[PDB]
C-alpha cells in the first residue's frame, strides 16, 4: 500500500498471539511496544527520545505480522506512549519514503 | 526521491537562512528543531515523546525548504536531540509511505 500522512500511519499488527496497532515510525531506529506478555528471555535496555530515556527489555527474533507482512526482528517492550514500528523492522517489509 | 530506511532518513533543509539536517519522521505529528534563534513571536508549548515531555517555543507559518521543496508550517524549537520533520510538513511535500 501507499500511505499518506494526513493521519498517523497506524497499522494493524499481530505479535505474540495478540492483536495490536502500531505507528510506522521512520524516526525510530528500533521497534518498541507498550507493556505486553511476550515469551522467553530478555535483557534490560535503556533507550532515548525527546523527553529523555526509558528502561526497556529487548527481545530478539520476534515474529511480527505487520499489516499482513511477516517479519522477525528485535522488539523492545517498555513504557512507550504508543507502539512504534522502527526502522529495524520497516526495512524488512520494503518500506520507503516517497516525495 | 524514494528513500529506503537502512539509514536514518535525514535530509538537508534550509530554515531561517540557515542550513540544517533533519529526520523525516512519520512518527512526529509536528516539526521540532534544536535550539535556533528564529525571528519573530512565539507561544510556549509542551510536547511529549519517549522519555517524557519537553518545553518548546512554537512558531507558526515558518518557511522551510526540505530537499529543495518549500513549505510553510508550524516549527517547534526546543531541547530535542535531533531535528525532526513531522507530519505537519511532510504532507505538504506529498510524502508517503510505500511497501
Ligand atoms: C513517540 C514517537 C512516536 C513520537 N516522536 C517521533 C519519533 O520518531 C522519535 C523521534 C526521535 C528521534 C531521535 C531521538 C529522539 C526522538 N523517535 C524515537 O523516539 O525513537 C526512540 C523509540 O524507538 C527508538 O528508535 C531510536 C530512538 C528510539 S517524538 O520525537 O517524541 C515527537 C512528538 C511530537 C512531535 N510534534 C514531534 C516529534
Amino acid at each position: 500500500p501507499q500511505i499518506t500522512l494526513w493521519k498517523r500511519p497506524i497499522v494493524t499488527i499481530k505479535i505474540g498471539g495478540q492483536l495490536k496497532e502500531a505507528l510506522l515510525d521512520t524516526g525510530a531506529d528500533d521497534t518498541i511496544f507498550e507493556e505486553m506478555n511476550l515469551p522467553g528471555r530478555w535483557k534490560p535496555i535503556i533507550i532515548g527520545g525527546v523527553g529523555g530515556f526509558i528502561k526497556v527489555r529487548q527481545y530478539d527474533q520476534i515474529l511480527i505480522e505487520i499489516c499482513g507482512h511477516k517479519v522477525i526482528g528485535t522488539v523492545l517492550v517498555g513504557p512507550t506512549p504508543i507502539n512504534v514500528i522502527g526502522r529495524n523492522l520497516l526495512t524488512q517489509i520494503g518500506c520507503t519514503l516517497n516525495f
